[PDB]
């Protein structure tokens, strides 16, 4: 009856990003050293440590690199497409433009380019909060509804604290809850994380919500 179309909807989605954080993790892993050559560079730079802006050419140089950063971002934001935010598809292009001009030596661009980059990653996990915000209001039921609100809000709160580490949970816990496999309300990170625990108290809110839906397609 009602719910089976909205339960098929969030699955295919889910199921389709399956590998969008693994994905996330895989640009900032290999473009962390970029980023950080870039960062040291400025504040050494900063305080008259003398120059050596070979490392910032280089670090925009290897952003630049036949175009894989950007193409790695518009992969993620295709993964979302039904879904994507126009906070994504701007950033993502102005990014694209950012890049396309900074110039060698040119150290300010380099620090907007690095600020860019961060911001960017964030709201590539905030659109996958975003996809499943839109997925979610589609259910006719107030508590799930309900549920799905707390849930976003908290999966905000954890990315604000770290985007990379949030995105991880996000997933495999709304990974497990449609998967049909009982969401660990555990700390992964032992509370490293600040924000975790209230994350997962909005999930098990959330996977008593989704059950009670599954009994009544049952």
């Amino acid at each position: 009856r009602l719910n089976q179309r909205n339960i098929n909807e969030l699955k295919i989605f889910v199921e389709k990003a399956k590998y969008y954080s693994i994905k996330l993790d895989a640009i900032y892993s290999e473009y962390t050293g970029a980023y950080n050559d870039i960062m040291t560079y400025i504040m050494t730079y900063s305080e008259g440590t003398s120059s050596d802006k070979s490392k910032v050419n280089q670090a925009i140089s290897i952003l630049k690199k036949d175009n894989k950063i950007v193409n790695k971002f518009k992969e993620l934001e295709k993964i979302i497409e039904e879904y994507k935010p126009m906070f994504l598809s701007k950033l993502i292009d102005d990014f694209a433009i950012e890049l396309d001009q900074a110039v060698d030596n040119d150290v300010s661009n380099a620090r907007h380019v690095a600020d860019s980059y961060e911001k960017l990653r964030k709201s590539v996990a905030l659109a996958y909060i975003e996809s499943f915000d839109v997925i979610s209001s589609k259910f006719v039921d107030s508590k799930f509804v309900e549920a799905s609100k707390k849930f976003v809000n908290k999966a905000k709160e954890f990315v604000e604290e770290n985007d990379l580490i949030a995105l991880k949970c996000i997933v495999k816990t709304i990974g497990d809850m449609v998967n049909d496999r009982e969401i660990n309300s555990r700390s992964r990170y032992n509370n490293f994380y600040k924000k975790e625990a209230d994350f997962l108290g909005a999930a098990v809110e959330l996977e008593g919500a989704y059950k009670a839906i599954k009994q009544t397609l049952l």
